[PDB]
């Protein structure tokens, strides 16, 4: 299967782009197929540090044997940087800039988070969802909290595998209409409903995978969207609970929850390496 | 007329305290009547700085021939402060914290501005609308943007001079349940009526004054509380814009409205100085 | 009697200096005499913050009629301060460099505070103590804690009214041995007992005062220094208590003691004013 | 005389307006005239710290009975201030930005400094050569360093009193040549030279006053720009050196200078006092 | 032999461990045996900056052949990261915190340094002892100055490996008196001696091996704990001096002794590379 | 050929060790020579961040098979850096420091830039002026600008290849005489012209190659000194356009000449790894 150069959206993989990467993905990870990026440096531009996404993409890089290094207009710095490194993992606050990087770059570039996608996040989502129940299409995901970047990449991701999503966020943060419409567009051609509504207890109804992220008077605007026992009991027999971290106890989850037998939290967290490390084989294997 | 030590809160005064202190304000506005706080100290003690609160505080004193002064367990500092100064004006997030003072100083505690309130920008408004009309009672107040702690006062002081008043806030943003209620509970003896709405149009509507401030997805939560021409038309026709500063224009109101001939933003501003002044003799006097 | 020019150090002053100075005080807080500085300026310089402080002596100065300011190599800023103001307030580190201000100024210096000495805290407390047992020679007072600033400025004050000292500390935190030495010298004369222990116990065994500061292992090296119940019942049975603020309850002394009836803390913050305008009019009148 | 209602720049004042506020400080200074702001407040607003300015310009209006303050677009901080205020005195980087203020505070603007101007300093200055050499016409100042903001305004000064003036910078730093234009029109009506030059001893020949500021590679680019033995015996028998201050001993100017009989910079400094009373005096007067 | 899961203080090896640890960091350091951790990760988190302790554990697990990385509840990231890395060094303040990243992790945890211990400081100090003696037990170690960290780990290290400790500590800076107990019975059974004094001379005599660290009113309390020819002259007549560094030429050690033919403070820095190596091998190997 | 330990200075290489320097780089650049560094660490002590020199530097050390790691008075940190790593890239200010370290370090220790030079910078711009023109010597260089650090590079270097340069600066800003005078001295005997001009248009004329970097009133003395379509039009037609980086579009450059097809500014960036690779694998080899 052939790439796009960049992973700057999840909508930079069609239907068929993304089963291959997620199949990748499954296969490094369990040692039935090996990839190896030696003599290649990976460069990583956080402007915004980020313990949690620069520890996956490095051992990811590890792993693959290649190296690593953390790093004026920015078609300068990227043509410069295109002349040393083989590979861009970048954090930006517009997608808008990270764009630009891409366009000067001249090696492939890596959305490793912006206010509008978290491409990375929903490939390990989507990952461990696969592995908690053998499958991803018809499966439903309710996703609670405010209509953010892991909230996009979400729609698209569910939608691109089949799987059906619904969106429950408070009235002013729902997410970016345009988003929510190219989901649905794609879901029509796999089969999936997508729903994005304000009651958290209509989404979760059905729901296989509760999934929150941290809140944006705050209180009392995000307070009914938290993924608690109420929540979970009102979802699939079999529901899991996801959450990209950090969480805030009290807030978008409970210990109880977070800390319970539902919660695949941290196996969600390990497989962003395994997620990463296949992109990262994958635009520069 | 008998007031009450400090001025924490607006409902500190009743509706004859709120009148007196109006008409004290009027008076040695015009010079109709004169106070002197030769030989006291009003001590100043922002948690948060505020040149606009501490300029109007300190001319005020001056005019009234006092001094002023910008100044461990609070109740330590409020002891040790009520031996040298003769008041104080404070101003705190916590609203408990401000009551600490009051309760340890010994001297009279005026609220300079807490989350929760900020009754001596009321007064100053109070003082605005008063010059604008020749009256109070009877005059509708549209209030449009976040339910905050001037919303808190503006709630307080209109019902208690009969002004009805109609509050719009997004969703979310909505005054404080207990001190709407407390302003429906004045309103029923005054004859004024209290609205708590979520449409802005709705409260602008008949209005004699358009008030907004500073808002707390940002915008799409917001945008239809501006204060702009669209919503001016709605209001009366000799209809007056207040705004307690500082402004964003573009967000809660327009650059038009604000350098419009309908804005009494700046006498309301000078106005602080004269509210404050009768604040300061009425509780020192 | 005559001053020098300026307060550097309570050694400034002699027996009928500081005695003339206290009595000044002493008629200044009674309205029995009068004093006015009416014209004149008095400049802070704290290179340390401290509002307790600038506030004693910015009310000080009011009191007396006169204004107040708060505020390159030192001979230059003070030299052209000098052609400014009538007096400087100041609060340095090293004794040296507040010498350094008081020789090319050209204008009164007052030490506000240094690590070596607080002259006008210990006038402050000396007034205290005058309130409370309608005299000075004859009484004796006990620190207990780190031997700092102000034991330095209480070892010379006591000697030179006639008042015997028992400082006890922790081995290693004994007051400067310079300044014990000179107040024994003082001491010879005056009929006092100067006493440099170890034991808090033996130091307030019959004390009139029990004085303490805050603290410079930390634990386990003054806890037992600590002015408590204990300690107030080795105490004469009229004994007071003193602390120069701020305190920390639970180390150098408790709440309890504090707050309690022998407790004469808060008279004594309020004598800083008092002490300090007694030192303004006598330097700058 | 009437006066302009700021003082942004020294150009502000004409030959009769500058003469008249020289004679007026002389006046003032030496108890010839009295001058009263009672019930006025200065208010100080300096985007950079300045004590030195901050002490002139506050004993300044304390003297004249005044009170002073120290204190979002810039248009609506005026307005507001001016509904306070009496005066301001402003320290910016940028003269637009002081333009700003004057333009919307509806009351006096004073440039207590910015990078263009430092005109209050000059008056100071000219103040202080009137008085050591009796007269101000046909005297020569000569001025080595850095053409900044208070070469600016001396150049516009000393030409609007008949002075001469010669200004010896390092090629690329020479004041703006629209200022020495402005200057040379001047000079042509009073009779005087205006000489921009590179030598500095060439300035320094025949000058009655030397003056220098603090310099901006850069030791060698200044080092000759320096007021020293040397210099001093180049220019006039009774020549006086100046120096704004602060001062760096060792670069443009020598402690045995700036200690010796020649230097004025005291008497200089205490000047900007008695200058700034009468800047106050005749625009809030 | 077999070795704890983690090396969160000294005491987590007992005889046959240390020495088992001491020798292999002598084997890898002479090419006598190999080790690797390929395809292996420490993560590093450091609370507290150390660049000298980053570089030694870096550079051991370099050569060992590994890859490192340098890095919300503890629980939460403890067991995020140990689904990334294969080890931990960490450097925190509280050693509890130290034990909650062990007990989440699910990885072996290193105490690169805590406020409670220094253990591989220590390791590093006994293999420079055992090159410089030929053996460990019988000798006696004398550390002078403040009972910190270091103390604690030389008190079970030295007790560990037969070696007599004393440590000379002012009285209220003395270690912690449950690791002298834990390390005195110990020491009962390899045949040392452990001593906690007061006095740095008393402690010195017979002393192999003078150690002493950065110390925590300061001089009068610690000059006298200062290792300098003095000090050294008191020791055994083959004396050796240690300092894990930082050092303060002029308090603990002087420059004289420091720079000295008894000093081993080089090579003792060099070994904290070669004991590292030895627990990294030996914990994740 | 054999080098010296260090490259702290251009001049630490005679013409024959730049030459073979050049020639390993290019070798090892086209693959015609290979070199490794296994088991190697170099140290990174920026005093000043550089993201541009660090990468750089990093990936010609991984591309050498080596490791690197990132890094109190610099004698004791020197010393202990030199039990650790096998070679040191350091950036400091003052090139005395930069010696200090490889006084102390033991170890190779190269000059990453420093205020007085830039040799690695000027090999990777020689190698890339000898790539476009398969020659060096007879060639004629043009600087334009500030005489920095690598204009100093630049001298030394030009004329150690016998190629001509001719430097343009500001009359304040020209390059440090001593090393004008030891270019002049290497040029006599590599027949290379050496000359430090004002003019610019003067040095470009015939030039084949101009150079500039970030300029040091700052306009109105730098301003003449820009290379753009005019200043290209005075050179060879053959003419490249080299800056070492960051650009100021509109000052020193324009973005027409930067973006133009006569700039190599990519190459000479890239060539920053290469000429690099060449120096590690020469002093660490």
């Amino acid at each position: 299967t052939r790439f796009r150069p960049d992973l700057l959206s999840l909508d930079d993989l069609d239907e068929a782009q993304l089963h291959a990467l997620l199949t990748l993905a499954h296969q490094l990870k369990r040692g039935e197929r090996v990839a190896n990026l030696h003599g290649k440096v990976l460069g990583l531009v956080f402007l915004k540090a980020s313990t949690r996404t620069r520890v996956s993409f490095t051992v990811a890089m590890y792993q693959l044997g290649g190296q690593v290094i953390d790093l004026e207009p920015v078609r300068d710095t990227a043509r410069v940087l295109g002349r040393y490194v083989d590979g861009l993992a970048i954090r930006t606050f517009a997608q808008t800039e990270l764009e630009e990087y891409a366009h000067y770059a001249g090696i492939p570039v890596i959305n490793a988070l912006t206010d509008h996608e978290h491409p990375c996040q929903v490939v390990a989502d989507l990952l461990t969802i696969r592995e908690n129940f053998g499958r991803l299409a018809g499966l439903k995901l309710a996703y609670v909290g405010d209509g953010n970047n892991v909230a996009h990449s979400l729609l698209l991701g569910c939608a691109k595998v089949g799987m059906s999503i619904a969106v429950a966020t408070p009235e002013g943060f729902t997410p970016d209409p345009a988003v929510s419409a190219r989901a649905s567009e794609i879901a029509g051609r796999t089969g999936a409903e997508v729903q994005i509504l304000r009651d958290p207890f209509e989404a979760a109804r059905g729901a296989h995978i509760l999934y929150t992220d941290v809140w944006t008077h705050r209180l009392q605007l995000f307070e009914q969207y938290q993924i608690n026992a109420a929540l979970l009991n009102c979802a699939a027999a079999e529901a899991i609970v996801l959450h990209c971290l950090p969480a805030h106890r009290g807030e978008e989850i409970t210990d109880e929850v977070m800390e319970g037998p539902r919660s695949r939290i941290w196996d969600e967290a390990e497989n962003r390496l395994h997620a990463q490390k296949a992109v990262l084989a994958a635009l520069m294997g």
